[PDB]
């Protein structure tokens, strides 16, 4: 298998003002002596470093891309938003919204991030690669057309899809969003559309705070083409496996995607500060295997994974490595040193059963028939 | 209310070798560009900085203490353990056990940490203060007599209790351990004893990994005098409130403690990387209120809170501040900026009810209903 | 001796946007993975930590102070400057000038820094202490009345002096500025005044860049009441000792100060990135001893040392500790672990002689008679 | 021009125990909240990042290399030194000498660093590239055969030269060492040899502390084939240009090198904490131009630049970029933002003249005038 790795060093140079985790410094929040922000470069940089020393980068098709044009961005965002973003970026940065801080030059770098997503879809649709991974920083899946949120400043995946439709005329794209937070940007943009199936697995009520969203299934033309799976906080491997088998795979089976895009955050990992789920690297490996399989049966193998969240410096690299091994069909010598340990922390039988029953009920609410994958 | 704050700057100078969170650097674990260890000074330093900026330090009785003597340490740990610890500390540090890395001078600093715990109990028992908070770094509650674990190198609380019994002859001490991990050190040391009631609230299976422990209630003379409450991962405020009201307060009521010691980690907070629970600063405020109340009723107000775990730099200070406000009866101008946000993320009604039913069953199992 | 240590934890919470040393992040300057700015809290925080663990803090008279009022600040700065500073500070920070970046809440913290300086002079003038040290962050000595420069946002020492004149009517204050950079703020404010003798020891041409200033001795009423000693880059202990003995002590002798204020940066230390001089902790000890002596003979012992620059995290604490030992008359158990090493790196005889001859010529240019200290 | 860039990500994973700048943490030296060591990865990583963002990496011949074999290392270092290094590396690290701390796995990574130097000489001697740059971390130029010093654990350049002589039979190599500290490792190894001309430009008395060395010109067969230029602290661009024109270029002219190797530290830069000199990125550009020119005239263009010291995170990348632009003949869009500022800080005319006169005298002493 030929996997394109879309990466640019410059995406790692985007940096907001001082923050303690996600809290803007000021008031009662003391400046951290080192850290600086949640959406730091280090988590993505360490993924890249581990890919290099493992020998995996040598086996991928390593690509960059031009930054997203105004044409591409305007399919989603209004000019006055671009202008506001740019002016704030040229004046040294600041706050572009609620939980949306930017640094100097962040406009240009956000454009580059969006271009990588655009290019990754283009490459896979054009037959240049079987699948692709885009290390797109800053992330995209919370961003609304006219409102930056959740450290996202462009709707990377939505911009990529709209560009893909204009260049290739793809008619059915599925977006599976396994970032631990709710993919509200993708949901809102495609909410009344049936050419895009948007599925979000997320921790119930995490971000946006208090939002579950199971009853939000899309409207009119898009009714049934948006699906939220609000998993109970504390869940791990089995919760995600059950969600995949009872909701995701049956939904993709019904939708028959010609392209699958994954909004892949790794903030469901067991040591992430920004959520409470218990995934290990093999959990992300298994989800990728399931989604790759779905792509091989419906979409001619056309799968793109776009990097979204994931805050843990120590553990994100191992989770992201697992995904890329699974996309490329290449297994490195890397051994996840937290794997066995995270196994022992998983929910007990009673808790697993309780989450399983809720997923069964949810699959029934959605009108998903428990069929088996086929071609 | 007169609250003693036991603190020494030197406790913040203990530092292990390079780690990525809890993973020792080496093999596939790249050295972090900044961070360093999990048990870093910063989390405790930022608690101290927020206490100072809030003006609350000015209302406490600020104290240090001599480091723990060999006499005190030897009540719990063997001489060969002290020697082994010391030699490794003199030779620049390294690994004293599984998840127990030390740096140069860490022996001396561990002794100082233990002395603060000793002195805090002493002060409260002697009537020098109504209650006390000991910012004891490195922490203590995982450490066995001859085995360092979980970044603990001396059993600070056990060492403090044994010293208290020798100096004051206190007969009944309750140790409430609300660090999110299991207080296995305190459990093992006091396991066959009824002069010490050890209670651990912890995330089911977190650390030690795979351990719940509800059935482990003590043995022979200590049967019934150890209680584990393994809360489901993902739980937050209500889970802890229910645990306090159905298990902890009834257990303390039955035991009639003459002194309450709290092993207070803040790693149950909603943004901690080292567990999966959802507590906010008012959760720790409420638990402290409930334990203070229990102390006022049985123990002449004698309450000591010893700092244990808590990894989140950003949020531990607010949780620790809340505790100390509650101990002192002084409310500062500090407003927790995550509070409203963490409310919205709490378990839904169905999950709350599920955890509540388990706690009811557990309280029945323990004969506390 | 009774030494007041004016300190507030909140001064350590002032933090600018991301910088690589002194370079604002953006363009070709990548965000640092840890550091964040030159004027970081850590250098001052580590001074405070070393003072604590040494037992010295227990022997000082530890004080805070109210922040500087508008009244006090307006003696130097215009209202529109205060308003501009404040607005930028309330909007999350940014760039208040050339090399003058601020963070959110920096206005309030700058006011606190200035209040510590005001209070330190007040305490010493009121007989509450023999001398004082003010750990005033952010620093002051580059700041002009209507222009922030060199990470200084208020003219701390000038604000303190003008307040001291209003409360106590002190008639002759000497400001000795041994920060390695030129004290241009103090120079410009007091330039035509003879009630304030301003003396700057600095590295020739360091900051402001290209400025030496030996011929800038004040004008009209202030002619002869400003003195610049531009020391050659590379100089260390002997260069500073010779400057003190041939220029500073004779100048103070002529001026008969009723109060001595020291603008004490430690960026002349041998490992500072922001200059090229070779001082060790005993060099700062000796300069403090000389200045304390001058204060005991003219000023009733009235000496205030205000912390200015110093970037080295490792070595500033030892230099600042040395000063405070010398102010308090208390020698701790701390042993400077770079001392012997820095001794061996000092300029050779030929270089020492070359710098000595220039200082002799300069003392003659200034019309300083080589008299001996007396009372 | 075809420039090989020898680089391996794994060299950036070497990391010693906690230090404050160069001071080992312990005693009165508090652990830094962020930093860690002087010889940190960041300075070299940021050079690599700027090369990538500039598009210059795309114009180089990017290479890695096998780590140095025992055969190669043993030409310089004894087996017992390898064993001692390795054992300390397997046991988590510690102190291999005075200013020579290592971390876990540092033995393997030091071997990799040395292999890059070996491979860079090999490539240039074999005609695979016109010149080369080796980003060899950890550095090499202070390391003696049986004594680690100055954060160097193998004598990278010496090991590379000895390997080059065995494989290619090159007879005359010049080593120009413009790291701001004295290249004592290269000086001592080649001290009685005339097949290697070792030249060190360094700050008078910086490191090793108190050493100038102008009188140390080699002995017996090597007499005249070692040259030290101890520049006065505080010197910058002109001092270095004068040293190059009056000492270095005439010496190379007399020696007729078949290969030039540069020990290129950037710690002479104007903002380095580890010395007191005032170089900007164009200074390193000019020195590289002058040495490339010398290589074109005697050595068929054969020039290798091996990365040594340089501590400034902010400014080393710009200085290293300048060198590589000059090697490759490719000028990127990068503009050095400190350049104009460092011009204004240069020594005045009187100081320049004073240093110039000393260099004239020194060139006369050496018989090069
Ligand atoms: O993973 C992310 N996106 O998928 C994320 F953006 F990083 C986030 F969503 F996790 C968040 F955006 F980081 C966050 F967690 F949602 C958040 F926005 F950072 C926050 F935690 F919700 C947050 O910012 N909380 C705050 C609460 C009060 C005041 C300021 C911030
Ligand atoms: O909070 C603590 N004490 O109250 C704690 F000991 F720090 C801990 F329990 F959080 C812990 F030590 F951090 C830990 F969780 F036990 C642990 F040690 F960090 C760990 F998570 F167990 C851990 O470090 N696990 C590892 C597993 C494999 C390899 C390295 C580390
Ligand atoms: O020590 C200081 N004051 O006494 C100092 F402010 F930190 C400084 F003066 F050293 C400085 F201000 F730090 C500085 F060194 F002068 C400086 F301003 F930071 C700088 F080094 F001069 C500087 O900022 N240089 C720059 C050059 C080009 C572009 C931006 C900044
Ligand atoms: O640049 C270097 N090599 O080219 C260097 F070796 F790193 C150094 F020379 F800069 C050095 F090693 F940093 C150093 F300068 F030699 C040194 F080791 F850092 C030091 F400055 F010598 C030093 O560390 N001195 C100490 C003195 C006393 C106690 C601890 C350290
Ligand atoms: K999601
Ligand atoms: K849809
Ligand atoms: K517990
Ligand atoms: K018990
Ligand atoms: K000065
Ligand atoms: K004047
Ligand atoms: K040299
Ligand atoms: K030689
Ligand atoms: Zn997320
Ligand atoms: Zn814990
Ligand atoms: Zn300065
Ligand atoms: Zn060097």
């Amino acid at each position: 298998r030929r996997t394109a790795f879309f990466f640019d060093e410059l995406c790692l140079w985007h940096a907001a003002g001082p923050h303690a985790l996600t809290l803007p410094v000021g008031g009662w929040v003391q400046p951290p002596a080192a850290a600086g922000h949640a959406e730091s470069p280090e988590t993505k940089r360490r993924l890249k470093s581990l890919l290099d020393v493992s020998g995996l980068t040598a086996r991928l098709q390593l690509r960059s891309a031009p930054p997203a044009s105004d044409e591409d961005l305007l399919r989603v965002h209004p000019a006055h938003y671009l202008e506001r973003f740019k002016a704030l970026s040229d004046a040294g940065g600041g706050s572009l919204g609620q939980d949306a801080p930017i640094g100097p030059g962040s406009y240009e770098i956000a454009r580059l991030s969006a271009g990588l997503a655009i290019a990754a879809l283009d490459a896979v649709l054009a037959g240049e690669a079987d699948n692709a991974y885009s290390l797109s920083r800053p992330p995209g899946h919370h961003c609304l057309p006219d409102q930056a949120m959740g450290f996202c400043f462009f709707a990377n995946i939505a911009v990529a899809i709209e560009a893909a439709k204009a260049r290739h005329g793809v008619e059915r794209v599925a977006v599976l969003d396994w970032d631990v937070h709710h993919g509200n940007g993708t949901q809102a943009i495609y909410y009344r559309r049936d050419d895009v199936l948007s599925i979000s697995l997320h921790q119930d009520g995490c971000f946006p705070p208090g939002y579950s969203g199971a009853e939000d299934i899309g409207e009119d033309r898009g009714r049934g083409f948006n699906l939220n799976v609000p998993l109970l906080p504390g869940g791990g491997h089995d919760a995600y496996m059950q969600a995949m088998q009872r909701i995701v795979l049956p939904a993709l089976e019904r939708f028959r995607p010609q392209l699958i895009v994954v909004a892949s955050g790794f903030d469901a990992n067991a040591v992430d500060p920004l959520a409470r789920m218990q995934l290990h690297s093999d959990s992300f490996r298994a989800m990728t295997a399931m989604v790759r399989d779905a792509a091989e049966r419906h979409a001619g193998g056309r799968l793109v994974v776009v990097h979204e969240g994931g805050f843990s410096e120590a553990y994100v690299p191992f989770c992201g490595l697992a995904v890329i091994e699974e996309l490329s069909g290449v297994r490195s010598a890397v051994r996840d040193p937290l794997r066995d340990f995270i196994e022992l922390q998983q929910p007990n039988a009673a808790f697993r059963d309780f989450q399983r029953q809720r997923l069964e009920e949810l699959a029934a609410q959605f009108g998903l028939c428990p069929a088996q994958p086929l071609q």
